[PDB]
């Protein structure tokens, strides 16, 4: 038993909610929220630049001293920070971005990432200002990632359309 409210069951190991993942990361203070990062920890947007604000900043301190020892990470890599006043620990997954033109194979790779931690809280990688679609990027963290993951899904619109259009 876990302190998420209010998910919608997708499978034995995936849920879904209508949330905004700061304000759910807030209130749950999970063990794990994942953030949708790029490689250079540039929390500027999307879900980065809200949960960066969240933290007055202090992510993006964190972020650039982490980039400032070990550079930058991999198109399909994380790697494990502080969850500041939101979680223990944040997991900065970097999804490829579309609009960027990388290979939209490596969003396999990314959820990939998720296994190594039993309980998260999630948004969809790559979608959003990442430029993939939302419904690709449910199925394949269905079909990838094992563990329980609890997905926050902004939109409320896509939210009702990721739900309906689920096989
Ligand atoms: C339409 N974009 C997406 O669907 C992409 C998705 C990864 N973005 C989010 N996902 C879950 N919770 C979220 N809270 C937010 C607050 C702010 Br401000 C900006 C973004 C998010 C956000």
């Amino acid at each position: 038993v876990n302190s998420f409210s209010g998910y919608l069951k997708l499978t034995d190991n995936v849920y879904i909610k209508n949330a905004d993942i700061v304000e759910e990361a807030k209130k749950v203070k999970p063990t794990v929220v994942v953030n949708a990062a790029n490689v250079y920890l540039k929390h500027g947007g999307g879900v980065a630049g809200a949960l960066n604000k969240a933290t007055n900043n202090a992510m993006q301190v964190e972020s650039d001293d982490y980039i400032a020892t070990n550079g930058p990470l991999k198109v399909g890599g994380s790697c494990v920070l502080s969850g500041h006043n939101l979680a223990k620990h944040c997991l900065h997954v970097v999804g490829p971005n579309v609009n960027k033109g990388e290979d939209i194979q490596l969003l396999k790779s990314a959820y990939e990432n998720f296994n190594q931690h039993e309980v998260l809280l999630a948004p969809l990688l790559s979608a959003g200002i990442f430029g993939a679609d939302p419904i690709h990027s449910l199925r394949v963290c269905v079909d990838t990632v094992r563990t329980n993951v609890y997905l926050a899904v902004f939109d409320k619109n896509l939210y009702d359309k990721l739900v309906s259009s689920f096989l």
